[PDB]
């Protein structure tokens, strides 16, 4: 059969030969006690680059082995784009949410031996679910393999907001002092007010790594988590995410983008927080109106602002959130560490190995599975 | 009396007339039970900046009521000095960590009224103990008041050294994308071994604040901490610094400088730390030999170094931790944001009207007394 897998570029000085390290921790489950992912073999080393052309997600060997093609490409933009022109044939697609091709209803209905649509990571917004469901094109995701990555990312903004690294780091790199200049809008995290929009995978793992910073610890959920969870966290619970923010201090979103929260922080909803506030968004970047945004931290109504989600994205070279003040934004890169990529390459092999030896995948890997949601 | 203060500059903009936030969060003790400082009343409103010459630390309006003469200076190295000219006759000289006035024989000698040395901040390594001891010189310092505040910082350190969060900061900030470039030398911080040498009040809140994060904790001391606490850790006790470097993937420095750890971390000790390891030094910058630390990040044997100390300070604007690569560095303000300033100018206050009223200084804050070591 054939696979196509769509990956993002190699570093700007090439693929790399040497790494920090020689290996990775281990780990052998997830919170909750899912397992990490089983392939029945690998042919990479846990700890390289995975995620770009050249990584391959370590499948050319596996593929090739029992006959199967794989293509490999970046280009997945338009009609005229090598993705666009091999998925006709495809029987297999693989992409990142780092780097995503996108299955229009367009593209899923030219897509003629098109039964697999895996996402390599965590996020299926990039396909129409609908259309896979009628056409009967199974839809799968390494379930978990870099919620803890995203949580980690959070928490080190939330950490680098408050307490004015950023502006302090520049201060040391470029042969100043200055501590007044550094202080002068530096805090400690201790104590403050923590919400967080939405309590999932993600949203928990935040939480459980604040507690023990003295914070006190918010959330809002469409549901509410189990009472013993909410006791051992000390967690105070808002039925609207709107009576949440005014008692926090740092707002973390950690929801997913629906229409019903697109642009939900935005020049109004920005007038309930408290001055000084801080935001954290990993999680989509239209969540926030970007002028909204820039403009409470102009302003002063927010005191910093930071995450590695934007619109559009890749982020246009001038988009305002790079330079606004108080930022501490990345590129779209917090599930996409060296650890993470090992995982959800894994994850992607034993899915493939699954579906080629008629084996069952995992359910909660499953997405869409036969004309349903599964 | 005669209080001489010694604080670093205002912000090369001025003082400020306006700050990101409000208010504090609401703290009513230290972890294990010591109350936050309790003068009888405090001159400012916590928040503000204290702790450059403009902020005299609250304390003018308090002394000159009572008589008292406050002469405030950033002014403090050599002979010539403000700080060596005004130190002849004053009665109590007060610094702190971050801008000290050292306190030599020589400067004891020459103060002839010196009955109060006071650290706004903790740490008196500025003070020459044995010539206070002889000469009789109370010696005190506002315990507690910025260990969390350390704390956080290392832990911050630490995620930002692992993730590879300032590279990726300054991608975005440029107009860049380039997540392989982002990446390749980033990791999550999640099951990695984690040590602490010294597991005092600031190593103990960093061991707290890690443990969530699902690292595998170690530590080593002079003394070992009580079996309870290692058991709801989970730590691993090392006899040795040498015996636990070897298994860390983090190792910070959370112990004091004396001639038995002066340049522990060199040339020598420095190779049995695992390839990729990552050092965080909030400490003591002498801890570390400058040169041997830089050599470990060219060669790629280190793959991060972060901290707030540095040899000398205030560094030379060419000092080589400022550049070298995989370097997380701020100036020395770990224990000066604006919440630790309230904290310790409203302790310094406490101390002072105790010190003039004839009633004793809490123990805890004690370091020299009627001659010896308290």
């Amino acid at each position: 059969a054939k696979v196509l897998c769509v990956l993002y570029d190699d570093p700007v000085d090439g693929y790399p030969k040497t790494y920090a390290r020689d290996d990775l921790p281990k780990i052998d489950h997830y919170p909750g006690g899912q397992t990490l992912p089983t392939p029945k073999a690998i042919d990479f080393t846990p700890g390289q680059l995975l995620g770009s052309v050249s990584g391959e997600l370590g499948l050319r060997k596996y593929l090739e082995s029992n006959g199967h093609t794989l293509v490999v490409t970046s280009d997945k933009d338009g009609p005229d784009s090598v993705f666009e022109r091999e998925l006709v044939d495809a029987d297999v697609v693989i992409s990142q949410p780092f780097w995503p091709a996108y299955l229009t209803p367009e593209r899923i209905a030219k897509a003629k031996n098109l039964k697999l649509a895996l996402t390599a990571g965590i996020g299926s917004d990039h396909v129409d679910l609908q259309s896979a469901i009628d056409r009967n094109v199974t839809v799968a995701e390494v379930t978990y393999c870099n919620s803890i990555s995203v949580a980690e990312h959070v928490v080190m903004m939330i950490l680098s907001l408050v307490r004015n690294y950023l502006p302090s780091h520049e201060w040391a790199r470029k042969g100043g002092w200055n501590i007044a200049d550094c202080v002068s809008h530096a805090y400690d995290l201790e104590a403050m007010h923590v919400g967080t929009v939405a309590a999932g995978r993600i949203g928990l793992a935040v939480l459980r790594r604040l507690a023990p910073f003295d914070v006190h610890l918010h959330y809002t959920d469409r549901h509410r988590l189990p009472e013993s969870v909410e006791k051992e966290l000390n967690l105070t619970w808002h039925a609207t995410r709107e009576d949440m923010y005014p008692v926090c201090d740092v707002v973390t979103l950690n929801c997913p983008l629906h229409p019903e929260t697109e642009h939900m922080i935005n020049d109004e909803t920005l007038k309930l927080f408290k001055r000084g506030a801080y935001i954290v968004n990993t999680a989509r970047g239209k969540l926030c109106d970007r002028d909204a945004v820039a403009r409470a931290l102009e302003s002063g109504r927010l005191a910093g602002y930071a995450g590695d989600v934007w619109f559009p994205q890749p982020a246009p070279k001038d988009h305002p959130w790079r330079t606004m003040p108080y930022n501490g934004m990345t590129p779209h890169i917090s599930g996409t560490t060296l650890t993470a990529q090992a995982r959800y390459a894994a994850g992607t092999r034993e899915i493939l190995e699954c579906f080629f030896e008629g084996r069952p995948i995992r359910d909660e890997y499953l997405i869409v599975q036969g004309g349903a949601l599964a």
